[PDB]
């Protein structure tokens, strides 16, 4: 059995579950695996399941506050970008460039190019400890963090502080807690109503902040959803809105993970919107493609991805939310691509005309929620009616480049429109375009050569 530390304070929810504050000693079987597992308390002797990701082995790298893993370079930044956090900021993750070495990430800030990320290499060979300049050498990661607290020593900035975060997501709301009873529910804030029901910021058990979205009753078969809701559960991604949990009794409750900041619709309308720069609503579209990107790996179809689909947490995190759930509405007029409630602007023309929806179809409305990006939630094709837009579209017509909006996007969008589905981008090349955009200036890594 190995000792576990706790990266986190967790809270219990349950009866068969185990809190623990941060720093508590936990035994689990070794080579256990899965989101919940069972644990006892070397501090308490209590015993319960516990989430696998609050925990890293005790004296463990993966135990440190400040070693965050595989993190890619984009997202450290973005964590470590946030305005609340001093010069010297930090984090400590694996190269993604050279197998075995690790990069110190640290804020920085040059009276020439303001707020920035410095990245520097750690190496380790056989021939002598860690290094950033092969002139000053540690015993460990450990070690080296705690130099460099003390004096820059050839670094941008010492260390000041560990990149904070947020206590992450629990994968579930328990173990086995799936379908769950509505009382376990409490509905705090209704964040507002769309076309077929209501979506709330709530708690679950007393303990739990989640988003809770509300069907009016009539909208689709509890069974057919509880069914597809089988199918949802299994799409796990960073950037897709997790699915934690349903009331499967009319009105069906689906329960999700909370996003703090709203929809990217509003936030683009909003006071926020304002002032967002390209590289960030290139960053945000760039995180929507890699949520797609995963959808179609799983062969899956959002159906209605635009900006009221996509949520929006702390540091512009961008996920998709309510994929697959479109195809369950059994509103005759809705089902025939008709109707007030049906977004004909966002929707390719076979998927409106003959009822095939594809990621194809997909990428177009991706599309035409880069039109939304560009102009801050404009409503596309700014001069029509929604009963004009697909004899438009079907005969060609396609949206002229926004003002706002620089050609090269452009260009992708129309890539997005083209007629035949099969000659559409994939969103593998969408993601990979997106995060390629701009050609960066400084160099990847600081040049440890001499510091």
């Amino acid at each position: 059995v190995t000792t576990f530390v706790a990266l986190y304070d967790y809270e219990s929810r349950t009866e068969t579950d185990l809190s623990f504050k941060k720093g508590e000693r936990l035994q689990i079987v070794n080579n256990t695996e899965g989101d919940w597992w069972l644990a006892h308390s070397l501090t308490t002797g209590q015993t319960g399941y516990i989430p696998s990701n609050y925990v890293a082995p005790s004296d463990s790298i993966q135990a440190e506050e400040w070693y965050f893993g595989k993190i890619t370079r984009r997202e450290s930044e973005r964590l470590l970008l946030n305005a609340e956090n001093p010069r010297g900021t930090f984090l400590v993750r694996e190269s993604e460039t050279t197998k075995g070495a690790y990069c110190l990430s640290v804020s920085d800030f040059d009276n020439a190019k303001g707020l920035n990320v410095k990245h520097y290499k750690i190496r380790k060979l056989d021939s002598g400890g860690f290094y950033i300049t092969s002139r000053t050498q540690f015993n460990s990661l450990q070690q080296l963090v705690a130099y460099y607290s003390k004096h820059a020593d050839g670094l941008c900035h010492r260390l000041t502080t560990v990149c904070p975060t947020s206590k992450p997501q629990t994968q579930g709301l328990a173990k086995d807690a799936w379908e769950i009873p509505r009382e376990s529910l409490r509905l705090e804030v209704k964040l507002g109503q769309g076309c077929f029901g209501e979506v709330w910021m709530g708690t679950w058990n007393g303990t739990t902040r989640v988003a809770i979205k509300t069907l009016k009753p009539g909208t689709m078969s509890p069974e057919a959803f509880l069914q597809e809701a089988q199918v949802m559960k299994k799409l796990r991604h960073e950037k897709l809105v997790q699915l934690y949990a349903v009331v499967s009794e009319e009105p069906i409750y689906i329960v999700t993970e909370y996003m703090s900041k709203g929809s990217l619709l509003d936030f683009l309308k909003g006071e926020t919107g304002k002032y967002l720069r390209l590289p960030q609503l290139v960053d945000m579209a760039a995180q929507i493609a890699s949520g797609m990107a995963y959808v179609e790996r799983m062969n899956y179809v959002h159906r209605d991805l635009r900006a009221a689909n996509i949520l929006v947490g702390e540091n512009l995190v961008c996920k998709v939310a309510d994929f697959g759930l479109a195809r369950l509405i059994e509103d005759n007029e809705y089902t025939a691509r008709q109707g007030a409630k049906f977004p004909i602007k966002w929707t390719a023309p076979e998927a409106a005309l003959y009822g095939r929806f594809t990621i194809k179809s997909d990428v177009w409305s991706f599309g035409i929620l880069l039109t939304e990006l560009t102009t801050k939630g404009r409503v596309p094709y700014p001069g029509m009616v929604n009963r004009e837009v697909l004899d438009q579209v079907e005969r060609g017509y396609r949206m002229p480049c926004p003002p706002e909006c620089p050609e090269s996007l452009h260009d992708l969008m129309c890539q997005c429109w083209r007629k035949e589905p099969e000659e559409r981008p994939t969103f593998e090349y969408l993601q990979a375009f997106l995060e390629d955009y701009f050609t960066s200036t400084e160099p990847q890594y600081q040049p440890g050569e001499n510091l």
